[PDB]
């Protein structure tokens, strides 16, 4: 089998990519974000206490006719960017983009953080990380991804992000009409439950590459780039008038510059990012100061391929017995 769905950026600046995902029967139709870096499905929910509703589309298991208590199971995560979620857990049948998973473990909100309550175009997370990272307890259960795979054409799904437009996620084959050039494969370590993997160094606009090793996450559900800070002040050091600002929270720049290019090397290939991915705009409505996309992994304790370098490239997340990324440019 396969499946395929579009993924839709939930505002101008690309801040996060939202797809349809059906649950339940008869269908109930959610938004959600599909994120490499957790491993939890977790939704909106007629559960969900209702001051910390205001906006989304909710599950409601009772209207479910498949929808079965998970007895017991409870669930509670709390995310890199301080922002949390709870409650308890049901099974039933989740679709995405034609491929069908019965007895998907579907964890129903009954807490969220503000964080999730002030963002309406969000019902939700799908974790695509792997399933050692699940926070059901006291019986771990497994992703989306993980309950399809054995079904699937191809143990694999794909990763195809817009820039200020649709993409797609795939499951189960490689468009190879998405991408340009050939798909370069690297290791994966699952050591952290992450899709963990060592880039080979970097560039700055047209200067000369830089060979040296960066561990990091090809994670889906963290919209900017967060690298060491020694590669993060090279590249602002580019951009006139570039500063980090611990009043904002990392480095902005004047919304007149014109922002160069980043490149990142995976194996002897080379993603290039341009430099308008890398442009958030300003801090607040009406300031010429803009924040920048690229961001210090200082004090995170991990560098993060988040959306800004993965929608530069089409990305293999291959599942394999043993794991590895693929990216081309396209």
């Amino acid at each position: 089998s396969t499946g395929s769905a579009t993924t839709t950026p939930i505002d101008s600046l690309d801040d996060a990519y939202i797809t349809p995902v059906q649950i339940g029967t008869p269908a109930q139709t959610l938004n959600l974000d599909f994120d490499t870096g957790s491993s939890d499905l977790w939704v909106f929910s007629s559960e969900t206490t209702a001051s910390e509703v205001d906006g989304q589309t909710i599950y409601t298991p009772s209207k479910s006719t498949t929808a079965k208590l998970l007895s017991g199971a409870t669930w509670s995560i709390s995310y890199g960017d301080g922002s949390s979620s709870s409650g308890d857990v049901y099974t039933d049948t989740v679709s995405v983009g034609g491929l069908t998973v019965t007895g998907q473990a579907v964890e129903s909100a009954k807490k969220v953080s503000s964080s999730f309550t002030e963002d309406s175009t969000i019902d939700g997370l799908l974790g695509l990380a792997f399933s050692t990272l699940n926070t059901v307890s006291p019986t771990q259960q497994k992703t989306f991804f993980d309950n399809a795979k054995a079904s699937l054409d191809s143990p694999v799904f794909t990763a195809d992000l817009g820039y200020h437009a649709p993409g797609t996620y795939n499951f189960g084959f490689i468009d190879t009409t998405a991408y340009t050039g050939s798909i370069t494969y690297t290791a994966v370590s699952t050591k952290q439950g992450f899709w963990e993997w060592t880039s080979t160094g970097y560039a700055v606009g047209s200067g000369t590459f830089k060979s040296t090793s960066i561990d990091g996450i090809a994670d889906t559900g963290t919209t900017l780039l967060y690298l060491p800070a020694t590669v993060v002040s090279a590249y602002w050091a580019q951009v006139s008038g570039a500063k980090s600002s611990s009043s904002v929270g990392g480095y902005v720049f004047p919304c007149s510059a014109t922002l160069p290019s980043f490149t990142f090397g995976v194996g002897s290939a080379r993603i290039v990012i341009p430099g308008d991915y890398i442009d958030f705009g300003p801090i607040s409505t009406g300031s010429s100061s803009c924040f920048g996309g690229i961001q210090s992994s200082a004090g995170i304790g991990i560098n993060i391929f988040g959306d800004v370098a993965l929608k530069a490239a089409f990305v293999v997340f291959n599942g394999a017995t043993t794991p590895t990324l693929g990216f081309a440019s396209k």
